[PDB]
């Protein structure tokens, strides 16, 4: 039932940018992964140009990340969340 990566795949890519950094620009999500146990998701962030900020941004961001999907979904227990590199899958 860790297809509900589906609705944080949704809904985390609508609350990108709170992430407001010019020198990375838009974050988009290429994919969502989310364990058998719903207990943690990777989130497979997208950019078309890399920056400090809003690479460890995203990691100093995580908990009011988490408690925007909470809000989002309405889950009980929201999924830990962690950020990987965008692709970098050939595009």
């Amino acid at each position: 039932k860790a297809h509900l990566e589906a609705q944080l795949k949704r809904a985390l890519a609508e609350e990108i940018q709170a992430l407001e950094d010019p020198r990375l620009f838009l974050l988009t999500v290429e994919a969502v992964r989310l364990s058998k146990d719903g207990s943690v998701l990777s989130v497979y962030v997208e950019a078309f140009r890399e920056e400090e900020g809003a690479l460890r941004a995203l990691s100093r961001a995580e908990r009011r990340l988490v408690a925007a999907l909470a809000r989002r979904v309405r889950m009980r227990r929201l999924p830990r969340l962690e950020f990987l590199p965008w692709r970098a899958s050939p595009a």
